[PDB]
């Protein structure tokens, strides 16, 4: 009733988000200890809905780990998508261009396989837990932290593996002299709705208009996701239905396509930035997920990216367990960083190409247009688009 | 008054840079005389060292008109060119990768070749003229100027073609209410030095490095080419030969690969700025070359640009002049802006690409190194890449 | 490396230019420490031959900080100005309208007292320095520089101020991601002459004719500084004295006015655009003068917004150093930036009012002869003229 | 052939449009026998919906000369007008500045005036004739016209006056080597509805925002006239009221400031263009009215140019029939073009200042806001602004 209760672990994994549940999957699989402590509730966590767009690889990681294969059941496969500008719709031929697809699978869904599959294999997962602290970062580390039924416990593990989300805790622990932080804001963000209808198109739709950048895509048959650019500090209270759709047919529709529209079942805004944490190893926390980067929507490149970092974690992991060798931990932050760049890089491109510039840069808007067409009309230009967006398989 | 001259020619020809002594060519060749005046002497034209990389279209151009064939005698041509960083080369197999290669030959031996070609045939070619106007543009233009040896004259007629390059005087007589112009300016320059030795590499090396980016190019096998990224204002009387030779070390040498040095010959800081005056016609002035737009010299395409202008007008004329259709002259600022943005998009990515962000800007140099990565990674990068140095080929 | 000394100051200042030297008086007199560095000769800059038009406030700057009274003995005050069009010369009587003046002052006399006076007092100006270099703007400040002797010094300063002119390295060095650059450019210059003439009016005379714009201005009472509208790439080499005269005949002469007329002693073609860098504080890095922005000259509104600068951030600076508050600073580049775009607007006024429309607009001169007619035809346009021209007294 | 019916008056006036009619009692209450023939029913010309902005002269030309007083009774007197830019209204007061006021009074209720008055009067206004041929023009003129009921008429004067609006027949007779046309188009038109209302605002609100430029206007108490800034070729069908409304409270609403709204019961786009014929007078044709030129709405100077051209011509004719002078009607040419001059100018300004650039200029968007700060915050600006809307008193 007073006693701050100590609990062992290999792993002290915080954030029951993909990454961090992804990580505490293939560590029970291989064998090793993880104890995985979340803030929120399994139902707050569910409740979320963010759409998702999964790489080949990552697919096949919630696949042949053994996670959960209703992924293939229940999300769709593309292979390729749609760029919308000056009236004329494009496609981008993924399996054409390059042999490969991506699966549409909302990441709550992912969330939801991934704590249904440790709950069923009894892992260790704590929720809407409190008072989180983190401590002896170099030595063996140690987690502070308040389980859900107000029982406090002193959790020590030989790693913590920090998957806090974009609003980490654990990087905030990091002290700023080993650490570097790359940032870069755009002025704009995305209005996003979720709204019942029938596919206005079946692949997703990237559109380039004078209004705005646009994103027609999908989530049920009942319910499609739509995002389109916005100011950062947009109110969804002084939106009314009327004017959201106003604004997807300004920049959708026309020149023989309709967009087909329906009841706005929810709606938010949504902000974004470019960030990076380097090294992402200080001690024996190693950071993953939007803990340790964030890139701009456009190129559906983040929860891949964490899923990416868990997987090569895993792998330093296995190699030090298994035989002790300590290569891999240190070759984590090379390999996740250089990985992360290479999203960065592409989402960067993708959000400069498609969102219009924000206050009519007329030698801007000039360069834009005149990079979309190349990228159409090139067969190496929708190749190396279609490489970037299915995960670079190569 | 005093009694200026009045003659007639159909086109009179303002610049006898390449693009304007092309077009007299052309129209020459047609049976349509057209008459050329230019502000400085031959010999002024003629010390003007400036290198040129040549398309194969231009090159053909060149030769199919009967202009000169020295350039296949006298120009390498090269299959490729190499992208260094982190102290690797990396190739661009251009005829691999695109199946095309490009002629590389002095502008001014293009000059000199082209002037004359036009003495040889007789072509009214008349430099070191002054006091040069522009009248009547939406009426039968009349252009006047006082000739070398002092006498004032009127030319009628036709049509005007201003090929005066970047210091137009042309496009400074077509009203601000009917045009429009676009900008870019850069925060850095070109330090360019002509150096007697032998070439370090066979083909051209772009290198891009901490401490900038630098251009390795040939113009002979007794002097060599070479630039290096700079302060828009640097003065090149601020620098001994071993101080660019250091800035040059910095950025190109390592990892097994020296630069061979010489006798500093030549040294100059050479400005850029991305421009384009839009429509390309106003009334009976057409406008081309870099009368028109100008671009960043690193993707290569400002001569180029300039070909291809002077190509499709010449065809528009020959139309007209031959069976009265004012279709292709109608249609001459379409063709011609719609090939220059594709060249603006491309230099102003070669441009972002290599040069060096000034002012230690951490996010858009990692992105960077992301990007370069990413290209010369992807064979569908470097193809699309190779694909836009070349032209356009397909 | 060879040590570079290394010295500390409280404000470094680039640039000798009166912005410049003026923020060092203005440090000095309330005791701070300030350091220019300047590339130039103090002789290179005194042979720089500028007239000035000085705002009441800017010649209470100069007496009431002690930097120099000369400027009321030497230059004379002007109550008004007379514009000239269809032949007839109206007069704008400024303290008839306003109640305030203006005073005609050569700015190289500005810099001679502002160079003297920190000569005469302290003097921490080094003139014709090299190897200028900036270094970590957001933090505590570094200026490498090589003096004129060969010495190299690493500078540390709290706060850098860049005061460099249109030739800036400082805009130069500010990331192009956080600033933003506004540009316009128009098609004409002018060509500069002083000629050894009486005064051929009282006050300046600005004359919009058919043939042109010229300004009739004073600089000494031997030499008049004259102006007259010119193509931007205007080459005196291809100018005689007397085509010179004709010129300004053409454009000012007739109806009972001539110009006296004298030989041309000098003469220089004076390009000019409108650019605005924002904002105006980067950092520690502060830009003033043509360092952050230029306008055209018709206004005479440009050695009045550099002292202006000056004096709002040297107001800065002392709230700063006196309270540690940095609430003036901070809103620096907000109150530069507020007077910058109105004299940018009136400059932009005075310029398309009064220049001839190159192309014959045949539109665009009428309604620059309805302007003007409208404007000197009522008392509240000539007042507005006049509160705009003399600095806005209220 | 048929006999035309010959028919004698003094002065033949072409169209019984506002300046028409208002020529026509001019010339009837000082003796001088006027003939009106018009193209439209009475119905068709009452049925014409213009708003109606009414300077002081227009107001006092309507009351002093008989034509009719309703004018003061049933048209309002607004005193001043708001600028709404930046969120941010201003107010012009025209009373506080220049002492005169304008009259809000649609331009359908003036026509009602002047036609009633003819008819009682003993007038000559013969609606839905057809058949229009003019003749002899520098003689003795002669015109053929054909009623409603089909009686064919030669009507058989001193001179011809044409009042036709600006699909003038009259101008277009004039040989074209005997005039001038000036002509200025512009990127956007005005989408203007009728919508019933109570006041949003006491007086006019012209607004300029990014989305576009608004012009909150009134008709009557019950009625009110709203336009904003679109594209020349937009249809009001595909326009929902909901979506119209959005238009405007994206441009208008803001801190705390709401626009009242009903159902919208007219809309209709309004293209404009500045236009000019020169000289006015050709032979013994005057030209008056939209038939000599054409302005942008922006100034409301349409029919008061036309009042002040018939006010001008009909004191010729004056000076003429009475003393025989020719010298009122030799120079009404030129006085009317210098006062259209003037409106012209104003009208220009207005634009520029208030339209949101099609496009994004930034420069010119800066330089605009620039503009609107320097105006509405000096008196002499907004004295300037409100001499010049409330017709030039003098
Ligand atoms: C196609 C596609 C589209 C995308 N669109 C968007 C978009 O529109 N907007 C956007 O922002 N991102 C978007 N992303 C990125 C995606 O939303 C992120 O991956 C998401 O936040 C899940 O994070 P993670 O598991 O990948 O990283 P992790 O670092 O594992 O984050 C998991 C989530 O769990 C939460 N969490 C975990 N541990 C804790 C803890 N201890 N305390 C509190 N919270 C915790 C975090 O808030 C975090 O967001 C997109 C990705 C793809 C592939
Ligand atoms: C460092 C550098 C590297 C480059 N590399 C390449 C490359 O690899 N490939 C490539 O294709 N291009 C290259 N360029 C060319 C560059 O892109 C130019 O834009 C290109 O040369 C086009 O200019 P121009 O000589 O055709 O001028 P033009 O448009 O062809 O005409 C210029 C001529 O007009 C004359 N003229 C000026 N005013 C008047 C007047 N009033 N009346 C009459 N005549 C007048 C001038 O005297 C001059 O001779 C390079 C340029 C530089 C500086
Ligand atoms: C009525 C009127 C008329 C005007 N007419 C003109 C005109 O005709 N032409 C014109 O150009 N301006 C004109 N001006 C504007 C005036 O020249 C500028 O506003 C003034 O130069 C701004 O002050 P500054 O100190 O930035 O100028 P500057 O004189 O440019 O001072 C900057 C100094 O910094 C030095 N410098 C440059 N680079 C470096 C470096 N890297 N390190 C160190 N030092 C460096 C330069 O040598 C220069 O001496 C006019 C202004 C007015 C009011």
């Amino acid at each position: 009733m007073a006693n701050r209760k100590v609990i062992t672990t290999q792993v002290a994994i915080m954030g029951a988000g993909p990454a961090g549940l992804m990580l505490s999957h293939l560590l029970a699989k291989a064998g090793i200890e993880s104890t995985v402590i979340e803030i929120r509730s399994h139902q707050e966590i569910s409740e979320t809905v963010r759409a998702g767009i999964l790489e080949h690889g990552s697919v096949n990681l919630l696949v042949d780990s053994g996670a959960s294969d209703r992924v293939l059941r229940d999300g769709d496969r593309h292979d390729g998508i749609e760029l919308r500008f000056n009236g004329e719709s494009h496609r981008i031929d993924f399996q054409d261009l390059v042999g490969e697809s991506v699966w549409l699978y909302p990441q709550t869904d992912v969330f939801l396989d991934l704590a249904a599959r440790r709950q069923a294999d009894g892992g260790d997962v704590r929720y809407s837990v409190t008072d989180t602290t983190i401590h002896d970062l170099e030595g063996k580390p140690k987690v502070w932290f308040t389980d859900a039924d107000g029982v406090e416990y002193e959790l020590q593990a030989d790693f913590i593996a920090g998957a806090d989300g974009s609003r980490s805790h654990s990087r905030f622990q990091i002290p700023e002299a080993q650490r570097k932080w790359y940032f870069h804001e755009y002025p704009f963000a995305w209005f996003g709705i979720l709204a019942e209808t029938p596919r206005s198109s079946d692949e997703l739709i990237y559109a380039n208009s004078e209004n705005g950048f646009a994103l027609i895509s999908q989530r049920t048959e009942t319910v499609q996701r739509l995002y389109f650019q916005c100011d950062p500090n947009e109110d969804v209270n002084d939106w009314s239905d009327d004017r959201i759709w106003d604004a997807f047919r300004s920049r959708v529709n026309g020149n023989g396509f309709e967009l087909k529209e329906g009841p706005v079942i929810d709606k938010t805004v949504l902000k974004f930035r470019s960030f990076v944490h380097a090294p992402m190893r200080h001690g024996n926390l190693f950071l993953a997920g939007d803990a340790a980067h964030t890139v701009p929507p456009t190129g559906a490149k983040g929860l891949n990216l964490a899923l990416h970092d868990v997987k090569v974690l895993f792998e330093g992991f296995d190699s030090f367990y298994k035989s002790g060798s300590t290569a891999l931990l240190d070759g984590y932050s090379g390999r996740a960083l250089d990985r992360v760049w290479k999203a960065q890089q592409f989402s960067y491109w993708m959000t400069s190409m498609l969102h219009t510039p924000v206050g009519g840069d007329d030698f801007a808007r000039a360069r834009q247009l005149g990079e979309l067409n190349s990228v159409v009309s090139s067969r190496h230009g929708r190749a190396y688009l279609a490489e970037a967006y299915t995960g670079w398989p190569a």
